């Protein structure tokens, strides 16, 4: 019933702009959830340079990486939209603000790097997400070449219930002591390419951590976060959306619309 309406609402969110929205938002204080296409397939985009991080400091956590150690790649190209890594080219960069500038600033240079070197590349990252219990989660290319959201094709695609399940697990659960888990809050929190996404979609006191993504084809874009109301629990938003035509945009607003409907769904 609470439920039956924020669908209706979402459901003509999407054909208002012809396309397709997968939702699902978590209260974390009381249990209540809220989903909308929330097991079907989205591709990831960049989105899942956030849980890419969160690998990386898994490895730290168990002490198999230092998250000062640094990470020289002096010879390499650049992909592009490295916009972080470039600058730092000569000097290398620790593993910390590699893993956090591929969250923070979805640069491709870190996210490629970090899985050649660290985590076992694409087939890696999927195994890391096994290794939480997401089953749905699959990442088979490397960054700049997840990107083409064919409909149909299931490479390098999650569902939203999927997605924020984990991002549960890794930002408010048990994968990360105590210490680990604030440095990547940290992280999320100051992502900075979301401020139209969920960042639009909440009060400006509410703190909010976040990591996007746009594929830049079948106007394919979405964005995660964790938020922090004012003296009441965190919640988890999840919103993919996929567009019906290979040159469509990407709409911001449709997606903090969904998330302005999922936010209260369970409210
Ligand atoms: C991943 O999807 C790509 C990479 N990451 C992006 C992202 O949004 O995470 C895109 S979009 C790009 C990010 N900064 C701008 C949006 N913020 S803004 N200027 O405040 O509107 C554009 C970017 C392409 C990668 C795989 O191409």
């Amino acid at each position: 019933n609470k439920s039956d309406a924020a669908a209706k609402q979402i459901k003509k969110l999407e054909e208002d702009f012809d396309g397709r929205i997968g939702v699902f938002a978590i209260d974390t204080g009381s249990g209540n959830t809220f989903g909308y296409r929330s097991d079907e397939r989205f591709p990831l985009c960049s989105s899942f340079k956030g849980f890419l991080a969160a690998a990386v400091l898994e490895r730290v956590q168990q002490k198999k990486l230092d998250i000062n150690q640094k990470v020289k790649y002096e010879s390499r190209d650049l992909e592009y939209h490295s916009p972080i890594t470039t600058k730092y080219k000569g000097s290398g960069m620790t593993l910390g603000d590699m893993a956090s500038a591929a969250l923070q600033y979805s640069d491709n240079g870190a996210t490629n790097i970090i899985m050649e070197r660290f985590l076992g590349g694409p087939e890696g990252m999927t195994k890391f997400m096994r290794s939480i219990g997401d089953n749905e989660f699959r990442l088979d290319r490397w960054a700049l070449e997840l990107n083409t959201a064919i409909p149909g094709d299931k490479r390098d695609t999650s569902t939203p219930k999927a997605v924020a399940n984990s991002l549960n697990k890794l930002a408010l659960g048990n994968v990360l002591n105590a210490k680990v888990k604030a440095i990547y809050q940290n992280w999320l929190k100051g992502n900075t390419t979301g401020d139209a996404r969920i960042r639009a979609s909440v009060p400006a006191d509410w703190v909010v951590g976040d990591k996007t993504g746009s594929c830049g084809a079948y106007g394919t874009a979405n964005d995660y976060a964790v938020i922090w109301p004012k003296n009441r629990a965190p919640l988890i938003v999840s919103i993919y959306t996929t567009r019906k035509s290979k040159d469509d945009k990407h709409s911001d607003k449709t997606i903090a619309e969904a998330s302005r409907i999922a936010i209260q769904a369970i409210d």
